[PDB]
This record gives C-alpha cells, sequence and structure tokens, in this order.
C-alpha cells in the first residue's frame, strides 16, 4: 500500500525523502530508518539472482538554496547512492545494484499542490529481471521470414 | 516484415484469409500453402518447449449468406482450428498449441475501406510464454510489506 | 443435467480465483462454478450469480482491456455426438460462458474465446477439484500494447539497416 | 587525453550495437566511441558525431518514451583522486552523456542517468573490444506502463478481500 506498488515491468517501493533523509538538501539516512532498509535488503537476498534492483532517485522542482548541490540531477544522485550503499551494508549483493537519478523528472503526481511536490521528493526501489525470451522468440522468427 | 509484427507482449505471423482459405465462407486451406504451414510449425519445433502458440482468427464485419456459420465468431474459430490442426499435423505438440477467436473484434484497421477490411480478415499466430517472474516477486513484496 | 460431483464439491479446496503473469490477469473459474457438468456446455442457471459479478467488475476497467474467455479440459473421454473433439467441447464451453457475459452487459467488441483442448491427463488420487480445476473456463484480462515493439523498430531501422 | 587503446580499435570486433530486452531497448556504446578514456569522463569531441544521430532519432520517439543513461565500468583501478568509487566514475561518465543528449535537443523531461559501478572483473584473455564493451554507456529506453497493473488491482479488490 502506501510504500509497494506495482507497475507492468516490475514493482517498487516508494520512500519519502522527508522520512529516510536528516534535512531537505541532505543525503545522510535517519538512525532510525537504518532498520527498515535492513528489512529491504533481506527481503532482496531472498529473490532469485536473476532479479536486479534499481535504487531511482526523484526530486520535485523547487530550487535550493545554500548547498553543495548544483542540480536536481546531483541531489536525487546522492540519495539514491546513500540507500543503494545501506543495501550493500546489510548484504545485498552489489551484482544486483545499481542507482538512478531522475531529478525532477517523471513526477509521481503534477508540482501542482503541497502534497504532490512532497510526493515527487522519494527515493523509489525498482525491482525487475532482464528477461529477453520474447525479445529472443522475435529475432528467430525475423530472421525466417523477414525477406 | 508483411507477416511478421511484434507486440509487447509476444510476436504475430499475420496471414491473410483470402490467400489461405478456398473462398469467403470456407475454412479449408488451399493446397499451395500446406508447406507454408509446414514451415511454421519446423520454427516452432526448435523453439523452447516453454513458448506457447495461439492460432487467432478474426474476420472485417461482413455479413456472410448462403453459409452453414451463424456469426463471426463461428467462421473465425473454424479457421483458426483448422490451422491450429495443419501444425499438428505437421509436428508441432499440442501440448504448445491453443485456437482463439476473434469474430469482428480487435480489427487491425478500422473498417472503413477495402483495403482494411480485407487486412481484417486473417489468421493471426501468437508467440508468447507465460512469464510469471514479475508476477512472483510483487507477491512477495505485498507478502512483507502490505499492512 | 447437474451430475453428482458437481453438486457436491466443496470451495475451501479450490485453488485461488486469481491468477497474475506478467502478461495479464487469469480469473480461473473451475468447472462446477459454471456448468451443470464437465462433459457439456449446459450452464448451470443457479450458479449464474458468480458470472454476474465478473460482469460488473469488468465495467470497472477501461474499453483498452481485451477479455478472453478460455476452455480446458482433461482426457476424460467425450460422451456426446455433437462434440468432435476436446478442442470443440471447451470451444463451445468458452463460448456458451463469453455470450453469457454478454447477456450481462461486457461489451462485446471487447471479447472473445479461446480453446486449449485437453491439457491434463486422468492421473490416480487426483481430487475432485484437481478434476474441476482441469475442466475449468478461464478469463484472461490482457491489452495488445505495441509502445516498446514501436520503439525498437525504430531503433533497428536506424542501425541495423540491411 | 585519449589513450592508444582508444586510438587503435578497430569497430569490426563489436558486438550488436542495438540490444532488445522484453521491458525495452538498449543502444550499447562502448568507451571508445564516446570518451577519450576508460578512466575519466573527459567526452572525445571527435566523436560527437555519434551521439548527435542518437539524438536526431530521439525525435521520432513519443513522450511517453524514458531514455536512461546507463554507465558501468570494469574493476580497473581508480586513477582520478575525484572519482572516489567505481560507481562514482560510472555515474559521471552517464552524466556527461545525458548532457550531451540535452545539448544536442533531447528534452531534459524524458531523462536521467544510473551507474552499475564495475561489473566485470579483469580477465585473462580478454580482448580490447570486451574492456571497451565492460566500460560502456548504455542508451536504455522504457516507459513505466502500469495497465496490466490497474487491472490486477481491480480484481485482486474483489476477490481477494483483506
Amino acid at each position: 500500500g502506501s510504500v509497494l506498488e506495482q507497475i507492468d515491468q516490475g514493482s517498487i517501493l516508494k520512500l519519502p525523502s522527508n522520512l529516510l533523509f536528516e534535512n531537505a538538501t541532505s543525503d545522510a539516512i535517519n538512525q532510525d530508518m537504518m532498520l527498515y532498509i535492513e528489512r529491504i535488503a533481506k527481503i532482496i537476498q531472498k529473490l532469485p539472482k536473476r532479479v536486479h534492483i534499481n535504487v531511482r532517485g526523484f526530486t520535485d522542482d523547487t530550487p535550493l538554496v545554500k548547498t553543495r548541490f548544483k542540480s536536481h540531477y546531483e541531489l536525487a544522485a546522492n540519495r539514491a547512492y546513500r540507500v543503494m550503499k545501506v543495501l550493500i551494508q546489510y548484504g545485498v549483493n552489489p551484482n544486483q545494484l545499481s542507482f538512478s537519478s531522475y531529478g525532477s523528472t517523471n513526477p509521481i503526481a503534477p508540482n501542482d499542490s503541497l502534497e504532490n511536490r512532497m510526493k515527487n521528493n522519494r527515493v523509489e526501489i525498482f525491482f525487475s529481471t532482464d528477461a529477453n525470451d520474447l525479445s529472443k522468440i522475435h529475432s528467430i522468427l525475423d530472421n525466417e521470414f523477414n525477406p
């Protein structure tokens, strides 16, 4: 519910930035949230090795002052990287992990309200696989029938 | 090209009914097309066992007189069934085969021109798999995080 | 008519009614929830409450959703002259359920039916629930999305010319 | 600067530039087609012809397509103080290529970048093509479609209430 959402090519755990991090321009994780990341790490470790985990950082488009970060892309990158590193510290194999920065792109909801702007400041843990059976079927048929 | 098309959940070989069958209300395959079905059967036999083949019948919405068939669903069903049976005769395991009837539904193109009506009279051989890795991932996450 | 096994089977032992695969959703309807028996296409009119719900919930889905009614049998021998194969028997059962959905207000433009013929043998120690599942009708919900395919086509034409 | 291996490598031995997986398309760009070397984020300005084409073809795709620029390394040790990890090095390379796409007219609203850090060891008898592939940037084309997920949600809520 509040955390889990399904999309057609994988699953998403949505972690609000204001809950996860120390302040609005920080990439340090709140100590009382560390074992929630461990909880996620433990579930990942039980999944098949073929599952990939992409830790995705997003911001809204509120400009930020008095910070070392010079773009929403940089802030989002540092946040996603931090969460990814903690997953590794709690036992997830790095061969299953990547991080992404979306900056202010791909918002959950339009940046048209205070509620929506807060929704857009989040880290998403995206679970998927690199399934290619359909692609391989198509390539074989293409070889045969494409004149 | 003319025959092969990819969609996001599988591949399609499109066989025009006017080329494949004896006449507009017949389900008998033209003798000079039989080894084209064999050609398809041979490619299927080389694919992994996990591939399923659904032979899909479609019509346009031209009414038909002086026929034993009482609906587009019945005509489409008989045509798809015939092609499926020939695939079995040429060696495809029945455990990989089903047939479908769409009647006049799901047209390729709107029934607004002679060219489009002819396009809509076809049998599609649909190749896919019952992949469920993403569904299983989601079920595991749902167990854990849905309060 | 209703067979003494259709009549007696409890619902507790059934598998999950809803299954998900990566390309769509499946409502699995064992024979006894739809038909008088597993060897003909005669609808049990006294079970139609369940089909009405499905029709009702199908209105909460968009026009783009495709609904495919799928028929299965096991290796039970054919009883009636009118079914010449298990493929035919399963097609008739699926078609029948599809028509009930239409009767109950589902848009015919979104409906199709399929037949898988026999897909399971008769096995020693099979439960009655497993026999009813082997003669199920499924309602399969999917789309024919081709967005990702169109992307690949554009790229393949540009970077892999013949 | 350009390293004597970036400079010399032939294109004949490269793998396919375009790969398809079931969730999207991947353009695989070995290090030498983009950067002066495999250990820094300095773009080879003399290779930018190739990036311009990609930007050009990205306009033939719809707004709904998401473009993710992905950086990879192997276990080559870090050369520069400024990269503190392979994750950081790959992120910087990916970010750099993403910015070139923006320069060349790709809508920033469709762009993101990723880093996979090191994903391959240094192996005996590796070709130079394989080293360049291990330090590639990928452009990954996908969507966040949720049509099938929304169908399942509706059905699960109705038939599997808590």
